[PDB]
């Protein structure tokens, strides 16, 4: 299932304990793309289906390849869309622990959104995973205004976008194993560090 709108569709009277907001890569389908579904099923296994809400960044985020060249690595409209989702999560489910992630253009989108977010909401994101982070070199492997201990970057050797380029090479399409294992492992660990059991 490449489309998940658990936060938008979810009942505020029965909020999940964990809300995961994910931005897909360039030209990918639905709002989860290629890696999102793998991360989602593993999160569901850990917290249960009613324990976690999976929400992809859709709407105005069209994941247009050309937008990788814009100043922030994505469009202003897309940043507005993701910011809106974090805000919706914060108002709809005040007590939920948030987690985020993004691949390729979506990783730049996640970094830009998190950087602009009001600190009170940003501080609720227990962990963020970034694959093929297009702003990896420029941001020195960090997300501005966000702690390094809550951030995990997956940048393959040979994935040119991780070294300051916008060229798409084979390693950029090889994050499958990370999405199936270490990425969700990191997210679950970070949620448990603050929520306990």
């Amino acid at each position: 299932r490449t489309t998940r709108d658990d936060l938008i569709n979810g009942n505020s009277a029965s909020c999940a304990d964990v809300i995961f907001i994910y931005a897909r890569g360039s030209t990918e389908t639905g709002n989860l793309g290629t890696l999102g579904p793998s991360i989602a099923s593993n999160l569901e296994s850990a917290f249960g289906k009613d324990g976690v809400w999976i929400q992809g960044v859709g709407g105005a985020y069209r994941a247009t390849l050309g937008d990788n060249a814009l100043p922030r690595g994505t469009s202003s409209a897309a940043i507005r869309e993701m910011l809106g989702l974090f805000q919706q999560a914060n108002t709809k489910c005040p007590d939920a622990t948030l987690i985020a992630g993004g691949h390729s253009q979506g990783a730049a989108l996640a970094a830009a959104s998190i950087e602009d977010l009001d600190s009170a909401i940003r501080d609720k994101i227990a962990g963020t995973v970034l694959f093929g982070y297009t702003k990896n070199l420029q941001n020195r492997g960090r997300i501005p205004n966000y702690p390094a201990d809550r951030t995990k970057v997956f940048c393959n050797t040979g994935d040119l976008v991780c070294t300051g380029s916008l060229i798409v090479a084979a390693p950029h399409l090889a994050y499958g194993p990370d999405a199936r294992g270490p990425a969700p492992e990191f997210l679950i660990e970070k949620v448990r560090a603050v929520r306990g059991s």
